[PDB]
């Protein structure tokens, strides 16, 4: 009864179109007449190793970049680079645009992701920004545009668009204006993802929502310390617990009486003596992409 | 890098209406000039367990009908019921109307849910039609109304209504022509779901991805008949698997050269011998929410 909810993707796929450049397609997004996209987009498929974006761009023309927003195709006007992303001013502003903001995520916090391939949504589903800035997403050939995004009140805040995938299969983009989560390129190198940990924090707000559901099996009379459960933390690969955290988990805390120092004692029980065949609100694992936002929307 | 994906949501989120009538609020569905909503919204406070809807019905005139799609409020200009469905035929008809069907979904298959509170879309989500004719949604009080859909090219296919909680917090609702999935009825009796079982061909299909997504350490050299896992089957209350279930997975056979047959005593050697602390594509048990179609589509 409680799970992965992603926001209704209505206002954000009247934003979704398509633009080609030579022989590459690729997602962009349309807000009033200008659209944002991936700059590789420019890059040649001989130049993947060590492209130099200026260089490729200046030799390009506004008649260089199709654009088709279904049906109709755009007229392009002009064109800029900001960092990694493109910036298209088109003849037509995006009737269909809504009231929107660029926002830039911190690692733990959760968006939802409208999956699109050749400006065609195909997928919703949420995720999470992982601590080593990659993100396990389902992305496919040319889901590079795809965005992610959260939704309050009727304002949409995009926070990811995806450029790549690494090579242990998870992902890497950037924010809206273009600069990168993480220490990546929009080359062909030799990157990977550095070593990921478990966020603490959305592991907290799960046990929380599993006691809001009435789940209540793991809890115990013991108490810690936070540099006691820290180094327990740190042998099982946990994000440390800060006071910043606790502070965080205040109303979850109040809600179901347990004191966040009595729930990290529970969760230090359930780490140092597994679950032993038990399910927490349906898992067999510790779910860490909850944030205490999403818990409380729920 | 494989999960739950819903459709996108944007062309059922055109036809949520809100449908008020005296105390009592929920969630309708605007196609055209009709709009579609559970009949026990003209139930009152007093008369749960014992209404007479064709009695309630009687009484009421166009205007005990409140309908606000957004700002703008809708005039009923006429009103029947179908089964457990009432249709209100309003003045205007949406503008936003997609290309559509309804549709009556068979046990195992999937398709997304638009929760919606007062009218207002708030989360998007996938689940299946369990073989007890419940799905395992996410709805709060005043979700009722809310649908479940597939969409094929532009087409959306209606196959859920949601009406009402059972007592293990399942849910229970009706097609779009109001026929009830199940035994159940929009009043409170004490009805509740059947014993549930697991749906093999949906396991099987999820192995398969498992395969294709690289992951094979389940795989065995044994081979099985039909009727011998069969037995292991009910053993560990799963569905029995069929002939056309065998054929439905041809394709996904084909792709991964590993014979049904096979991919059956691979899963029986799994039933038996628990993962062991492994995981199958992220998962630590046997995920049963995903079809033969979801798997190809991913
Ligand atoms: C030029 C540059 C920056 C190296 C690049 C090249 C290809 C793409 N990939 C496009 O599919 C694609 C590219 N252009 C249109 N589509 C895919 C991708 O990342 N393969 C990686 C494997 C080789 C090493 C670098 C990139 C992709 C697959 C699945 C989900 N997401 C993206 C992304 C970036
Ligand atoms: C009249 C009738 C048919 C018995 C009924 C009564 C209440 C509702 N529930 C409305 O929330 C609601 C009702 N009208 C507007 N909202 C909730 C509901 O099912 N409680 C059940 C508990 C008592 C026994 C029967 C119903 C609900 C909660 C969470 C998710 N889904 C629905 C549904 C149907």
């Amino acid at each position: 009864g409680f799970r992965k909810m992603a926001f209704p993707s209505g206002k954000v796929e009247g934003c979704m179109v398509q633009v080609t450049c030579g022989t590459t397609t690729l997602n962009g997004l349309w807000l009033d007449d200008t659209v944002y996209c991936p700059r590789h987009v420019i890059c040649t498929a001989e130049d993947m190793l060590n492209p130099n974006y200026e260089d490729l761009l200046i030799r390009k023309s506004n008649h260089s970049f199709l654009v088709q927003a279904g049906n109709v195709q755009l007229r392009v006007i002009g064109h800029s680079m900001q960092n990694c992303l493109l910036r298209l001013k088109v003849d037509t502003s995006n009737p269909k645009t809504p009231k929107y903001k660029f926002v830039r995520i911190q690692p733990g916090q959760t968006f939802s992701v409208l999956a699109c391939y050749n400006g065609s949504p195909s997928g919703v589903y949420q995720c999470a920004m992982r601590p080593n800035h990659t993100i396990k997403g389902s992305f496919l050939n040319g889901s590079c545009g795809s965005v992610g995004f959260n939704i309050d009140y009727d304002c949409v805040s995009f926070c990811y668009m995806h450029h790549m995938e690494l090579p242990t299969g998870v992902h890497a983009g950037t924010d809206l204006e273009g600069k990168f989560y993480g220490p990546f390129v929009d080359r062909q190198t030799a990157q990977a993802a550095g070593t990921d940990t478990t966020i603490t924090l959305n592991v907290l707000a799960w046990l929380y929502a599993a006691v809001i559901n009435g789940d209540r099996w793991f809890l115990n009379r013991f108490t810690t310390t936070l540099n006691d459960f820290n180094l327990v933390a740190m042998k099982y690969n946990y994000e440390p617990l800060t006071q910043d955290h606790v502070d965080i988990l205040g109303p979850l805390s109040a809600q179901t009486g347990i004191a966040v120092l009595d729930m990290c004692a529970a969760l230090k029980e359930l780490l140092q003596n597994g679950m032993n065949g038990r399910t927490i609100l349906g898992s067999t694992i510790l779910e860490d992409e909850f944030t205490p936002f999403d818990v409380v929307r729920q």
